[PDB]
């Protein structure tokens, strides 16, 4: 009976769920296992279950001789030689389509935080002083205002719909451009880049990279946004320079800064920091930060784990997994 | 008494031969779909359903039937099965593993040549009962020589590539994960951009696994890029394809023709769904040809799509943990 190693903790179902056609090895603990640790379990495994802090590369799959498939809890794939998990004889597989409307959904919530200071309004009523309304806290609202979302991929399409009842003026650009059936209907209007600096309230960097490479929301992009604006980066650590944030925040360029996504979790790139810059850490008036919380919802988790079992199974079975990108 | 497995839509009689050995069987009689009240209607007391694509299972479904065990879906995903609320009402829920790949590359090619040889239009001529002969007529477009592109290349691409491979033509391919050296050899089948096979297919063939989808992959700015007069043949899913763009492209002479076998009125799951196929396209016969979801329609596919449903509804009333289940109730 084949062994199957879960990097991860999942849900009970799930073990359950893949224990009928393996011998399940969970991490029972909600902590990372660190590298040596996850490679010890899987020395003799025939699949693997893989989340977004594992990074499969040569050297994992040599020592692993016997994987045949990994299933990975995941969108993307940066952290994979796909190559060489086909050089090895190795399933990999991914997981589509779940993590768009809860990203699209804590983005929106990000920019309602930041722009209302409801991180400031909570530590005020814990404090106990609360003793009725005050002149305090005044924030930016949403309608009236101008939101770019640079980028329309599919999280980008999601924001659009969701945004389009809250009367704002919606701006978009992407090198592939929306219908007008679409376009009309989230009441989107396409723009330049330059123009969407320019003429933005808040700004929403979105799509997974096409024509693009890092670092995009620079310091050269952030001398032509509005003075006071916003910047909201659910999509990925990459996209944004922080320092270059610390700075326009201080400049009073930018008068927020909300993220999911940070810097130090580009393990692939070698200009790396290892921690959030303190800067950002201790301006709590203006900024607000979750722990890539984009898919972090119990009902979507326990969808995205399944897929990666039935993968798992599928391959174990002889069949070709539904989440292949590769063929071994 | 056996149990009761109530069974949505038509299956083959061998399927309620097997089946009846182990339970009391409720059939669809009819090739048509029945009402969402008529199916809870027959499976209000049911102790097993048979699900198709039509199905939608959802909490209130569940409610309403209290002594379902297992549905067994005749499907390969479960898109539109609530899966948790299976689960959390105790209903094993299965699927059946995917034997769709090769019968849609089949279709894929028959929509290539029927639609490209003025096929539909030389039958109605034949039909008219006014043929006395051969005439310069219905001159259409061949495939040796000519350029195809697949873009995506998952287990359907190359098994269109593998069999055009034959046909004597310029074969690229685009996707983010190269083809083996031994196939792009062997079916000579070459990678290339995105832009660059749009720019020198006369076919355009979007196959995009499932695990590589996005909206509307052919739309109008695609369509610009292409040859004029070439022709875009869409039997994957009807979201790869901008419908409305493909209208505007075959009024402005860009697009020679448009075959497809999937249509983006089938995507509940997508909000900006229409209810209907466009008009301008059921009206234009004379540059269009269409089949309704045939891809799979292949009696021995459909049969084992049946016999692997019942065998999970079977195994699930027997007590034992179905072979497809994807859940744990």
């Amino acid at each position: 009976k084949p062994k199957v190693v879960l990097t991860h903790w999942v849900h009970p179902e799930i073990i359950e769920l893949l224990s009928a056609s393996a011998d399940v090895i969970p991490n029972t603990t909600r902590e990372t296992l660190p590298r040596s640790e996850v490679i010890a379990r899987a020395k003799d495994a025939d699949a693997l279950m893989a989340f977004m802090p594992d990074s499969i590369d040569s050297a994992f799959l040599e020592e692993c001789p016997k994987l045949r498939v990994i299933g990975a809890a995941l969108k993307g794939y940066d952290n994979f030689d796909v190559n060489a998990c086909t050089r090895h004889g190795v399933w990999l597989t991914i997981v589509p389509d779940l993590l768009t409307i809860p990203t699209a959904e804590l983005t929106i919530g990000l920019l309602l935080g930041l722009t209302r200071h409801m991180l400031e309004g909570d530590r005020q009523i814990r404090s106990g002083h609360f003793q009725g309304w005050r002149p305090t806290l005044y924030g930016s609202g949403l309608t009236g205002k101008t939101l770019g979302i640079r980028g329309m991929g599919a999280v980008g399409r999601a924001i659009a719909q969701r945004l389009a009842g809250f009367e704002m003026n919606l701006l978009y650009c992407d090198e592939i451009p929306l219908n007008a059936e679409q376009e009309k209907a989230w009441h989107v209007q396409r723009v330049t880049l330059d123009e969407l600096l320019e003429k933005c309230d808040y700004v929403v960097p979105m799509v997974p990279m096409a024509a693009e490479t890092l670092h995009l929301i620079d310091a050269t992009a952030l001398a032509k946004m509005k003075t006071g604006s916003y910047l909201i980066n659910a999509c990925r650590g990459s996209v944004v320079d922080e320092n270059a944030v610390i700075a326009a925040l201080a400049s009073g360029k930018l008068a927020g800064y909300a993220a999911d996504v940070f810097e130090m979790e580009e393990w692939i790139r070698a200009d790396r920091p290892q921690a959030i810059p303190k800067a950002l850490l201790d301006n709590t008036a203006q900024t607000f930060f979750t722990p890539h919380l984009g898919s972090a919802v119990k009902e979507v988790r326990l969808e995205i784990e399944r897929q990666a079992a039935m993968n798992i199974i599928q391959a174990l079975a002889g069949e070709k997994p539904m989440g292949a990108i590769n063929q071994p």
